[PDB]
């Protein structure tokens, strides 16, 4: 029921949530002109947002202003599965012969990231990074250098957009999104040194020189965790949720509300520094 | 989700590729130069390698550069028709702050699925200007089909749907159920019968760079342009009944595209049939 969904969201926020009200709530959280902010969104948690994703994006642009930048994690919803080489031989041949290349302009973001990354990447002037598995998108003053030349291998590591967010003094905003959605902690996993690090190898079709070619990629296991967190994390619990919870308890990050959405704003450099130290201390046992 | 893939892969007995869809579309009767409005239920096709992009590429492969694809978009985040029933403070917030419809960025209705949202993002795609029932089109006839969508009676004469009929266009249901045929709203707008139901609603648009509120009139495309209670059996959707009767009268062809039950109609005889069906069932002189 469409009617119903609207009724519940209106009730949740006690009426429509507007662009200027979101702008006000974001400034109260600590977002300021000139910031670069990567943001994860659970749109319905805000309430009934008058104008949907476009209103959230324009409120964010109002706060950071023309010299600031917004960033999201996109990925590729219709990528071939990592394990597509475990299918009957005629099937995977069909994939290898006919699966289209990743295309930054048209390939849709992963559906699990919700509507906001797919709205951001389609904004006029938005820039989407070239990686077929873990592309980001950005909008604003620093968007070309942040997204430029996404490193094929180790795409969460030293050369990556996430590293550039840290070096810029950027921020991470969870906008109703839960603590485990903080993508930036994959950059922490990529930097962290501890035994038992998990890596993945997969292939995906990309377009280079205007022709479609397959490429093999290496990354940390950003799906099941770059380590076994068995010893440091109660089972049933998500490692990133535990790290961010400890982060917050150590005084890194500010919590508040944007509409009806429980929201958290972090500086990216201390969050990554905390995350790598968390992983190395819990997992090295020296 | 690996089981999700196993379900889809079992449904189509392996990946459905661009070439396989093109093959099945041609066998259903789509030809080079066709203009085709299509409604899609991706999961009914099976495991489509490449998702919506692959469906669109296959359709372009069949109709070629002289052909045109059309979809219905609408506007997912339009103000609800009845926001003017809300408490005064809530409707004043919508009036002062709801952003204008923007054909380049306003999202299609979530219920229309992922194909319309992918089509309108293609390079060269054209999206009509109507804030409530916009269409999008891609190909040689897209500018003329989408141009100057009438504000009032947006399914009536001179609308994109009327232009699809006049062009000799077609309608494709690609695993979509018989009741998503948008073209039959054009039949409802043309049909002469008692008790026709209309809606009047307000939506923000941009006119010469300024955001303005406008009032719009349409047939009730949400609840049905007529009370169909005496014309259809209980629990059946009117458009499904009309399309079923259309098929049984020899209008339209049916087959499979991948695993998806699919139906292809010529738009001019579909609308003529739909108008007659409504006038015969709802006048009963
Ligand atoms: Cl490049």
């Amino acid at each position: 029921d469409d009617k119903m969904d609207e009724t519940e969201l209106l009730r949740r926020s006690d009426g429509p949530v507007t662009r200027d009200r979101i702008r006000h709530d974001l400034a109260a959280l600590g977002l300021v002109p000139g910031d670069t902010v990567m943001f994860h969104t659970r749109l319905s948690a805000i309430g009934y947002v008058s104008g949907g994703p476009q209103t959230v994006i324009d409120a964010l642009l109002d706060v950071v202003g023309p010299t600031g930048t917004l960033l999201v994690t996109c990925g590729w919803n219709d990528a071939p599965p990592y394990d597509f080489t475990d299918w009957p031989p005629a099937w995977q041949e069909a994939v290898r012969a006919h699966h289209p290349a990743f295309d930054p302009r048209t390939s849709e973001a992963e559906h699990a990231n919700g509507r906001l990354p797919e709205a951001l990447r389609r904004r006029p002037g938005a820039v989407r990074s070239r990686h077929p598995d873990v592309s980001l998108a950005a909008l604003g003053a620093s968007a070309p250098a942040l997204m430029d030349a996404h490193p094929w291998d180790d795409p969460h590591g030293p050369g990556s957009p996430l590293a550039r967010l840290v070096a810029l003094g950027g921020r991470v905003l969870l906008l109703g999104a839960p603590r485990d959605t903080m993508t930036l902690l994959h950059h922490a996993e990529a930097l962290a040194q501890a035994p038992g690090k998990r890596f993945v190898t997969y292939e995906q079709p990309i377009e280079v020189a205007g022709e479609r070619v397959w490429r093999t990629f290496r990354d940390i296991d950003s799906e099941h965790g770059a380590f076994d967190y068995s010893s440091a994390v109660p089972e049933g619990q998500d490692p990133f949720a535990v790290i961010v919870g400890s982060m917050l308890a150590a005084g890194i990050g500010r919590e508040g509300f944007v509409g009806a959405a429980r929201s958290r704003l972090f500086d990216a450099a201390p969050a990554v520094e905390f995350g790598v130290r968390w992983i190395e201390e819990h997992l090295n046992r020296d």
